[PDB]
């Protein structure tokens, strides 16, 4: 069974599931404590609940929030938007890119413990436990975010729970990942290398999809195409189009990889940890929000004489043998 | 009035105060998510709840916990203390050096209003209203640290809430704070130049008083000595004297200056925004903790001649001139 906001599923609840999305990207106790930012956390419940009714609507059944700690995570707020939208969400623990000292002060033994109390105690007070680990790395591991890496690989060998990795930019970094989670004993089935569609290496995605790497083609709604006089825009979503890096997930099928494939938007409907108003940015570019995938992306590879049947198991099977805890 | 994390208090009832403290050092949202790593949240209130009554036994009745947002303050944890120590505790707003993304990637319009806010609206959902506004510096003030200093400013001309500071560095950096605060137009008196007790040069500190600032002296216990196989003790303690430090007081007192002197500890009960358990470094130190200010140096300086008024003007009526909401 997996951990949700709203307690134990079964795999065959999870159905359709974005394995890579937010609710608010932000930081630890700034949606409590500046609320008004986002207008007031009762429009954010609202926008978000209308945002996840459409995707629902469109057949999605799971997300997957793999905010942090420190990109904000509030399980009170999943918990009242996954009720409300009625759609599983399931909640990270772990580290992305920007740990507040409390955090990155700590050992790798610490942080091992810090997860593990997330996944095995609950959230906060919640009771609401994790059922993923999300970590995050800059270009060259560092020092510290190789003690996430490793924290993170202790934590899903302890408790079957699997890694999804956030690799910054388009500098790959999957292959430096991988060799610290291997070196721990970690099995790459249960670590997804994520935006790995910034890329279009595919020797590089391809030879970690070989390995057994889930491989996350999850940013796809995300492209700056169109303004190019919005610097932001073109430093948060890239120059590429949706269309190519939705081809990705085609060339990956093509290689005998479907397995492998994990796709989702890296969507949210608030965001404070940017420029002010990149919400209406990422609005403009994608309306349909979260239900980018089923409406848009699913269409389109049937249209490139993707069979029906690798759809569903790169949007249902892939997403549930993933997210099962297994040791 | 005042306002406390109990609501608002008279001038009157503020008392001997201690205007740079704080329960628990750390980040925000983290005494919630982890607070196992404090031993637990009741073992952290019961080590500050004891630590406020031995305050409060030697003369103490109110607290500044100047812990920013960004510091981990947590109004709730102040208020459940205050009430079970019966001290009074006055909440910050402000930035302190560990802004996360959704702050330090905020305008000086958007930082007015966040701290506006805090001070006019309450703290998250409590109604506990701030009653000061803190800023911290390193080195000459960075870009973002300026846009910090001149939100403080605006917010302090709108409310009359004062201004304390973390002054960081060797970098003489009180005259750069002040330089930013007066070219916004922010009256010197609303404005403590903090840790100003780090440097010996009293020149520099006699200067920024004759100007109209107040000059926290609020690190006086972190001198250290003795802990030199103890690499992060004397780089977040210090290498000098408490002594030394207590005699910049009286060194101001006989410039002419008792009024601009702000005394205090900077003390706290728990900390996570440094090296794991540096809380049994600190408390192997300063076994006294808030209560250090009035055992150890109150009795050093009637020692070294310093009249009982003079002490009653600094711990007393110094605080209450400075934290009463004064738009001059
Ligand atoms: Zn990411
Ligand atoms: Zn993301
Ligand atoms: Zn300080
Ligand atoms: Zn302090």
């Amino acid at each position: 069974r997996i951990n949700t906001v709203r307690g134990p599923i079964t795999i065959s609840e999870v159905g359709f599931t974005l394995t890579h999305e937010h609710i608010c990207g932000s930081s630890a106790g700034f949606l409590r404590a500046w609320p008004e930012f986002f207008g007031s956390r009762e429009a954010l419940v609202e926008k978000a609940v209308r945002g996840l009714r459409r995707a629902r609507a469109a057949g999605v059944r799971t997300i997957v929030d793999v905010s942090t700690f420190d990109l904000g995570r509030d399980v009170r707020l999943l918990a009242e938007v996954s009720r409300a939208a009625d759609v599983h969400i399931v909640a990270a623990t772990g580290v992305w890119l920007d740990p507040p000292l409390s955090i990155r002060m700590r050992s790798v033994e610490e942080l091992t413990q810090f997860f593990l109390r997330e996944i095995q105690y609950g959230i906060e007070d919640t009771g609401i436990r994790a059922g993923i680990i999300k970590v995050a790395i800059t270009g060259k591991v560092t020092p510290f975010q190789e003690l996430v890496l490793r924290a993170a690989a202790r934590a899903s060998l302890a408790t079957g729970v699997p890694v999804i990795t956030h690799t910054a930019g388009s500098q790959r970094g999957g292959e430096q990942q991988a060799a610290i989670f291997e070196s721990e004993g970690l099995s790459p089935s249960r670590v997804c290398i994520g935006h790995s569609d910034e890329t279009d290496d595919l020797s590089y995605l391809t030879a970690l999809a070989a390995r057994g790497y889930l491989i996350g083609l999850d940013r796809i709604p995300h492209s700056a195409i169109g303004l190019e006089d919005n610097a932001s825009a073109t430093a948060f979503m890239g120059s590429r189009s949706w269309q190519t890096r939705a081809l990705l997930i085609k060339a990956l099928i093509d290689q005998g990889y479907m397995k492998q494939i994990l796709v989702s938007n890296d969507w949210l409907f608030g965001i404070s940890s940017y420029v002010t108003n990149f919400m209406d940015v990422m609005d403009s570019v994608n309306p349909d929000g979260m239900a980018f995938i089923p409406l848009r992306v699913i269409p389109f590879l049937r249209e490139k004489g993707i069979p029906q049947e690798t759809l569903a198991g790169i949007t249902v099977t892939n997403p549930a043998r993933f997210l099962s805890p297994t040791l």
